[PDB]
């Protein structure tokens, strides 16, 4: 039949063909010999620091592709403005070695980047992103202002709004704008004398870096870290976020009255800040983005992962379960109640959140829209299926095709 | 080339060098990954009307023979050299060859060992191999299949086993077991397109009826077997009820669960897969071990296109099925898996929960890293259908590739 991947949904028996993968211009990590789809950070997109200006030849073609996507999106492909814009980009890259995007071009690109992210299950919302243009930012202090505004607009007192703030792109042999923290909101991770960790083990390094840079550390389990912001060719500066701006949700359970005594909590805004946004060859090293949480991210991963808060055993003990044997399914029981507590608490505090059932269903709708709109949707099965109750959701039974499309969000090396 | 494999829970790192031994292509390319696809689009097992390319078959055979003698530490020995000559001789004169029983045993175990989607491979060295290559009729297949079932079941103390029927031959039909498993519950399509029983078995159920089976009307009616000898219509055989061990499902604390009348068989014996050893193909080679509780409790009983009992259990538990956020699906699913575990343990029938199973697979990964320098594994299948990140395999990166001997899918004989 069609010379494209045949995709099947085993629950409904329906079939589709992905023709969109034909548009991918960047190789992934797999080969006919072996599949490397499970690797978290395969040395592929990895935007390793490329100091010396990029080959005008490679950049120009990437730029040309992006401009074609843009004009196609506004239904003016082949027009006079399209050919003139193409000329303008080539000319600019010819004299300066690089080029700049127009406002509307940035907005379209940022949205496409989200839309193109294979691992994001919340892409049904891709068309609704508030793009803050911060390309005029010239200091670490101004970065903080832009970030504080982002948090305020995005948090919106609990009625969260997706947003992204874009700082200046990487320039020819010049220092990058960088946000050292992986997220705008992170709990400190304090290395203990016995080797253990108090707080979030995932943030041990960034916490120590904050201390090395003058931060006076606390000693709690949920201490909000300050931000280490870095302007070009300058050392990072430390900034403490005002408490009133960081909305947190104390966790309680709908029926287990003791759950609240656990003193657990999580912040409302998931704002990733260490990823690079690539559009038409241009690289925005600092471009924090945020949406809202899917409950399993908090209740299953951040709270139950063995290398994170690891509260599974504590909750099971409180539930008086037999943690001495696997077949009692104590981990499964506790995990469920913990996820329920998260959903319940966020709802109680009127903070936006979506459970894994609602989210995955909406993603199936997204796949249908995308099938019609672009002929497919790049998706990473291992990341789209939730960490708990996987086969209980519709996505588990849906085959997916994974590939890299640009604009895109990519991981990049740590600045230190 | 050689992929760096990391475990994100422990931070440990290994390098898979075993993948370099792969001689068969998967569905992925640098352009796009198709790891989530269940079946191959082309990596099928096309007809066998003509003799396979002598050159190709000879290379696959020499490699297998090589693997075998290395397994018995007699590589380069006189026996090794002479056996290779024997295989050379047969292929050149007949276009094919035959394996010795000891070779067949080694190959079967290796095929299981190499299966990327199998989480129970730590047991790979313990497999009872029945040589049924001297079978010339469906009736004889039935007798072999019955002995496999008696042996494997062992009155609840399940033992891993495989029975191997005659290999495929050029221009001749294949021996085939039409059922996908030796034990399957009927799926009857009724009135308004609904289904009484197992929806997964609707087609096989009707084929059985068309071939003379007098169908029942229950939710768990054990299907008869359709066995097919070369170029012959398949024959119908009813399995002796005393050979099919089943486990009534009840819950440890929820008294009403037993009233649901749910149940499942003890023996998971896949019979529609093809076993390939040294280029030779075994179209009928049913294999079995024991169930991992999630296969029954989660997939078989909770999949929307299967028994789909989630809502019923939820209502019995009087849960808020009005909204997703109440996590009623998650709560019901957990109790169902608990019921399956409770029941099998009560009935004294071998079963393994997903936590235990995954822990043992991690040990297997380590055993294989030292033994062969890697282990082909399919993340999507190794991770259980529920509580994924609560198991260690979720946090372990894996490299997937095809090694031979191997088990593979084949076209349905109709
Ligand atoms: C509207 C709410 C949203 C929800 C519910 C959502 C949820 C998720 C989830 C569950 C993941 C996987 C997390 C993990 O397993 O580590 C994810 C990944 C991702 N999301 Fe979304 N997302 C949303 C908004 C956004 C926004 C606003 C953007 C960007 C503009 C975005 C970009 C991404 C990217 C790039 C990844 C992949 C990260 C990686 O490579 O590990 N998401 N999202
Ligand atoms: C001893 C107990 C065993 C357990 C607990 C076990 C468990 C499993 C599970 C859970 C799967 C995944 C099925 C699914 O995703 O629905 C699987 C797949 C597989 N197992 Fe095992 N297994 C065991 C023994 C065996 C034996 C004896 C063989 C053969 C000699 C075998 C061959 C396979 C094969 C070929 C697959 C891959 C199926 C495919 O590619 O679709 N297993 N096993
Ligand atoms: N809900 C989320 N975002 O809005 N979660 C989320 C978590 C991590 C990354 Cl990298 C990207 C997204
Ligand atoms: N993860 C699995 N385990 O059985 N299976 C599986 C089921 C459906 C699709 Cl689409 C992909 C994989
Ligand atoms: N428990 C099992 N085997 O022993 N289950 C099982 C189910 C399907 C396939 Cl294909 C292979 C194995
Ligand atoms: N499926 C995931 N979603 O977050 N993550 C994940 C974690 C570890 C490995 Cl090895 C592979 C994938
Ligand atoms: C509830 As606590 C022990
Ligand atoms: C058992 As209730 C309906
Ligand atoms: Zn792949």
């Amino acid at each position: 039949g069609p010379k494209f991947p045949r995709v099947k949904n085993w629950e409904l028996g329906s079939i589709t063909y992905d023709t969109l993968c034909a548009q991918s211009q960047q190789d992934g990590p797999c080969t006919p010999r072996r599949c490397l789809g499970s690797l978290v950070l395969p040395r592929k997109l990895q935007t390793r620091p490329s100091p010396g200006p990029p080959p005008a030849e490679q950049l120009l073609s990437q730029a040309r592709d992006f401009i074609n996507q843009y004009y196609s999106s506004i239904k003016r492909s082949g027009s006079q403005a399209h050919e003139e814009r193409l000329q303008e980009v080539e000319a600019e890259v010819a004299s300066t070695g690089t080029y700049h995007l127009r406002e509307s071009e940035l907005v379209f690109g940022a949205k496409q980047a989200w839309r193109n992210a294979p691992r994001c299950v919340g892409r049904i919302q891709w068309g609704k992103l508030q793009v803050f243009d911060a390309r005029d930012c010239s200091s670490a202090q101004e970065m903080f202002t832009y970030i504080c505004n982002h948090i305020k607009y995005a948090t919106n007192r609990g009625n969260l709004r997706s947003a992204i703030t874009v700082f200046p792109q990487r320039a020819p042999g010049r220092g990058d704008f960088r946000i050292w923290n992986s997220q705008l909101v992170r709990y400190a991770g304090y290395r203990q004398q016995d080797g253990s960790v108090r707080g979030d083990p995932a943030n041990v390094e960034i916490t120590e870096l904050c201390i090395q840079h003058g931060w006076t550390p606390g000693n709690g389990r949920f201490d909000v870290l300050p931000l280490l912001l870095q302007a070009p060719d300058e050392a990072p500066e430390l900034f403490v976020l005002p408490p009133e701006l960081v909305l947190e949700v104390p966790l309680e359970h709908p029926t287990l009255e003791w759950f609240a005594a656990l003193g657990l909590r999580w912040y409302a805004l998931p704002a990733v800040s260490n990823m690079l946004l690539e559009i038409g060859g241009l690289e925005f090293s600092a471009a924090p983005f945020s949406g809202w949480y899917m409950s399993t991210e908090i209740g299953t991963r951040n709270l139950c992962d063995p290398h994170r808060y690891n509260i599974l055993e504590d909750v099971a003990v409180c539930m008086d379960l037999d943690t001495r044997t696997t077949s009692s399914l104590w981990k499964d029981k506790a995990a469920v109640e913990i996820n329920l507590a998260v959903l319940h608490s966020f709802q109680l505090a009127k903070v936006t959140i979506v459970d894994h059932h609602a989210a995955t269903v909406s993603f199936m709708k997204h796949l249908d829209n995308e099938q019609k709109a672009r002929g497919g949707c790049p998706a990473d099965w291992a990341w789209i299926v939730p960490p708990i109750s996987g086969s209980l959701t519709p996505v588990f039974h849906q085959e997916m095709v994974n590939y890299i499309l640009s604009p895109a969000f990519r991981y990049q090396p740590d600045p230190w």
